[PDB]
């Protein structure tokens, strides 16, 4: 048929603030979620435990277990 499900959607249960000593080098630090924020993602993550998805047109490595997966809601 037709495949699809293109990148997934999850939610960050908390606050994430990276900036603050961000990774070294040899590539990109992670990205800042907020409570509540619905960044999109794409593929499994890494040997660390990270996603790779992008939240306000900023791309970068999320963390995997602050994130919470979506539910089908219905009324």
């Amino acid at each position: 048929g037709s495949s699809g499900s293109s990148g997934k959607i999850m939610i960050a249960a908390l606050d994430y603030d990276p900036g603050d000593g961000q990774m070294g080098g040899q590539g990109k630090g992670r990205l800042a979620l907020r409570a509540g924020d619905v960044v999109m993602v794409y593929g499994p993550m890494d040997d660390q435990g990270f996603y790779y998805g992008e939240l306000g047109g900023h791309r970068g490595l999320v963390p995997a277990h602050l994130l919470d997966h979506m539910s089908l809601h219905g009324h």
